RNA sequence: GGCCAGGUAGCUCAGUUGGUAGAGCACUGGACUGAAAAUCCAGGUGUCGGCGGUUCGAUUCCGCCCCUGGCCAC
């Protein structure tokens, strides 16, 4: 054990559901979050362990604050407060034995990182804290660290976290961390794959993401969980470092895109939902990281359509939603289209009909499509001129689509009247000399 | 409670832009057979999980539910 800032309203809620006779501890990130002084943001996830009856205590706690109750999995219970500007999680696990405080410690040995592994009792937040790992001595020096490796290959999607928490909390993880990656990096694949899944996604969220990506690739954890990117080495032009710089720009991009797309563009890019908790803008930096996962497959002529079912596969083994997949494998397949416009329009060959065909056949993905362009001829060390060209291409297209556009008979007349639209018994007798 | 994948004949499974339904085991009858095996030919009354919505037309598109399975601490 070593020795306001830690509080939060609802902890109240436990107060008056928690019994005179049992005691409560909160665990886990939210004391690094806080010890960190980093920002609470609008998701806010709290993690107990109790004494008491975690199903009455979460029940009860539930009808106090107003959230849904649940249980899952050893079997650990959650609360779930959701409304549109906040959500709250408050996970509560048991804890037992004829001692508390080895009990306490024999918890929190076992947890992934000594930053985690800190805890705090509930009455003193509402200050004296249980850190067996040396945690918070870590954090002052910048440091996570893995309580014990064997904790790690207990559960190796940790090995996952610890990528991700490093970025995301800014910190730098320790050597033997790094060393145990370098070892087996194909660890990671003893635990379910939904979980690197959404770990793998949940890096993908922060800005930073790029770095992380890169740090993967290099320990080949990345290789281990995406074998399809290995075979970007294999051809040389450097394709693995394009596409990371493609990435990185891409992030940068994605900061600018503000001065780049439209404002009709930008009204709903960010707000499509996947897999819950993710946005469309995880799907365009996955779009980034395969947008040439074609080219050691075949100059290369079908790399882009190769590269949309390699993409479909890889988001059907890796069980991603089935639209997230479709909606990354179709920003694959187009990629090199703005590309070949651009190229109508330095030529100046580009004309009304190859505009309402672009805007036809893609135009949900056009300001993903639009960012990946710009960050692909970025990557590709295109001259200043060319990338002016190009985003003067993207200005024609936006521009052209924002003013400029404004038992079988049913099915082809319909569809032929709607057809030539694009006045009524005129039309009709149109539409009867369509038929004969 | 959240995400993901499935739901089609008794069992078990296909079906990328909307039309009228498909296989195999199994089951019934029949044929070659002293007899049978096995093989060939014929037989599917399916509220395409459920109720709405757009369409003349929905297994397919959209919306809301039901059921089964997989994941959900740090």
């Amino acid at each position: 054990x070593x020795x306001l800032n830690f509080y939060l309203s609802y902890f109240d809620d436990v107060a008056k559901v928690l019994p005179r006779e049992h005691y409560c501890f909160i665990v886990g990130g939210w004391v690094r979050d806080r010890i960190l002084g980093e920002p609470v943001g609008y998701n806010i996830d709290v993690d107990f362990l109790t004494t008491a009856d975690p199903v009455e205590l979460a029940k009860n706690f539930a009808k106090r604050i107003g959230g849904h109750f649940f249980v899952f999995e050893p079997t650990i219970a959650s609360v779930v407060l959701h409304l549109p500007p906040y959500r709250y999680r408050f996970d509560f696990s048991p804890l037992k034995g004829k001692d508390l405080e080895k009990a306490l410690i024999e918890d929190l040995k076992e947890r992934d990182f000594t930053a985690n592994a800190i805890a705090v009792n509930l009455d003193d937040v509402l200050t004296i804290v249980y850190d067996p790992t040396g945690g918070i001595k870590d954090l002052e020096q910048g440091l996570l660290r893995p309580v014990s490796i064997e904790n790690l290959k207990r559960d190796p999607v940790r090995v996952l976290r610890g990528f991700r928490i490093a970025i995301e909390k800014n910190l730098q993880l320790t050597e033997d961390f790094y060393e145990f990656v370098k070892e087996d990096p194909r660890i990671v694949l003893k635990s379910a794959v939904e979980r690197i899944t959404h770990e793998l996604f949940k890096i993908m969220k922060e800005k930073t993401a790029h770095k992380v990506i890169r740090e993967l690739y290099e320990y080949g954890v990345l290789e281990a969980i995406i074998p399809e990117i290995g075979r970007l080495r294999e051809v040389k032009d450097p394709l693995d470092e394009h596409t990371l710089k493609t990435l990185e720009y891409l992030e940068q991009v994605i900061e600018d895109r503000a001065k780049y797309l439209s404002a009709e563009l930008l009204e709903n890019f960010g707000k499509k939902r996947v897999l819950g908790e993710f946005t469309d803008v995880e799907l365009l930096k996955w779009g980034a990281l395969f947008h040439d996962i074609g080219k050691p497959q075949t100059t290369f002529y079908e790399h882009d359509k190769v590269g949309a079912q390699i993409v479909r596969e890889i988001g059907e083994r890796l069980r991603w939603g089935d639209e997230a997949t479709e909606f990354v494998a179709k920003l694959v397949r187009h990629h090199l289209r703005p590309f070949f416009l651009r190229e109508a329009f330095k030529k100046g060959e580009l004309k009304r009909r190859g505009m309402a065909n672009f805007w036809r056949e893609c135009g949900d993905i056009a300001p993903h499509l639009f960012l990946l362009s710009i960050a692909d001829a970025m990557a590709s060390g295109d001259e200043e001129e060319d990338i002016k060209a190009l985003m003067e291409t993207i200005a024609e297209l936006e521009s052209f689509n924002r003013n400029e556009m404004k038992x079988x008979x049913x099915x082809x007349x319909x569809x032929x009247x709607x057809x030539x639209x694009x006045x009524x018994x005129x039309x009709x007798x149109x539409x009867x000399x369509x038929x004969x």
